[PDB]
């Protein structure tokens, strides 16, 4: 009726989905996530504190194998846009951050899901920026003709290769 | 059937789980909480201010005996993750920190939980990255020659002996 289609989805999709538990039902492979990374600018390169302020557009996809449906069964709708906490989410880390608090590094709001099938689960895809104050050990043995190398880390802090890839 | 077994396995376990209270069933043993202190950087050292900077990983394990399970009832399930804030976690304290808000010098995502049997309990794993910001009395007689100690003192603020050790 007048209750939009993308109301029913959810509903469907959301009925037995347990957001606490990782999303995953084969085997025993894990589950890939796919980071992507765009440099936007460079806000400080602090010298005496030896830390770099970067400002980044950071993408993450990976496959949730509970969220799946039929589009034939749903208006042919093939995408839904979600809000983040309401899904699992990976716990992505910058291993060398100088900031613990997530609220004033990142900015995550709502996920896009697009079905690959019934039972074959929903690609996720994850937007949002970022200002990552990272440690950097500089050289200044050429100073001020010198030229710095900064390396960012990312991983999973809780998940081993068995669960996240 | 599509669901996965880990998520009968988290109805079973949190079925009448409360978090709230501290998870013992034995006569009068305290929980043992063990913890793990890894380097990784010094930060910073303020000597006008007198303080320490140090970012660490830390790991805390102990045994909840409200949480165990048979693996042959789970499909040979012998470990799951969980969100940290579904179960009860000991309040380890740093005694001299010199910031009171744990949002800005820790970050707690998820635990790992181990069956030991039905009524055994599960030994609890916690990971977690810190900031920590210390307050050290630096003897700067032999400046710039001097050697700094610097000591951390950690227990819990409202459990003693007979509930944590
Ligand atoms: C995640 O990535 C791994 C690669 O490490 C994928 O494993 C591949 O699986 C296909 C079957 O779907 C095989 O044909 C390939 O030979 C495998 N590659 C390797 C290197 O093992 C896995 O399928 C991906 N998707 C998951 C784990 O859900
Ligand atoms: C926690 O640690 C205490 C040690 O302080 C453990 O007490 C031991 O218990 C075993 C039996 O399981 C005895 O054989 C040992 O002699 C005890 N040692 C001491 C020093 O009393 C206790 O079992 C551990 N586990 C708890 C309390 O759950
Ligand atoms: C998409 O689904 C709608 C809803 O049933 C249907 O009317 C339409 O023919 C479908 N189109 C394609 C290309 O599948
Ligand atoms: C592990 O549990 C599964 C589930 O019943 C069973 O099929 C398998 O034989 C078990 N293996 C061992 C080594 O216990």
């Amino acid at each position: 009726p007048d209750i939009p289609i993308q109301y029913e989805l959810a509903n469907n999709i959301m009925e037995n989905y347990q957001k606490g538990l990782i999303p995953k039902v084969r085997k025993g492979s894990p589950i890939n996530v796919t980071l992507s990374l765009q440099l936007y600018q460079i806000i400080q390169v602090n010298e005496p504190q030896q830390y770099l302020l970067l400002n980044a557009w950071a993408v993450e996809r990976w496959v949730d194998q509970m969220l799946g449906w039929d589009p034939s069964e749903f208006d042919n709708e093939t995408e839904i846009m979600a809000r983040h906490d309401d899904i699992w989410l990976p716990d992505t880390t910058l291993y060398n951050s100088l900031e613990m608090d997530d609220s004033a590094s990142k900015k995550l709001t709502h996920v896009k899901l697009t079905t690959l099938g019934k039972n074959q689960g929903a690609m996720v895809e994850l937007l949002y920026p970022t200002i990552y104050k990272i440690s950097c050990l500089l050289n200044l043995k050429y100073f001020p003709f010198d030229t710095q190398t900064c390396r960012m880390t990312f991983g999973s802090w809780s998940f081993d290769n068995s669960l996240i890839d």
